[PDB]
């Protein structure tokens, strides 16, 4: 249940709880890696003057298998 679930403690929401788009996310693009069987998506925050950035890999079915986050957020909640 955890796999499927709750499996990666740092996630882009946080128990749904969210007042109303708290959060900007920007799809970055996709690419396909040792064919379409294996695929990799990239993502930045869509608020300006952040570096923060999200990389998402998902295989046949979907799934994340790894996340990486990498950058800072002064701003919690939208302002
Ligand atoms: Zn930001």
């Amino acid at each position: 249940m955890s796999l499927q679930s709750g499996s990666e403690g740092n996630s882009p929401f946080i128990r749904e709880k969210v007042m109303e788009d708290g959060y900007n996310w920007r799809k970055y693009g996709q690419k396909l890696v040792k064919g379409n069987e294996f695929v990799r998506s990239y993502y930045r925050c869509t608020h300006p003057n952040c570096k923060a950035k999200k990389q998402l890999e998902r295989s046949a079915g979907g799934q994340v298998v790894d996340t990486v986050y990498f950058g800072e957020h002064d701003h919690p909640k939208p302002l």
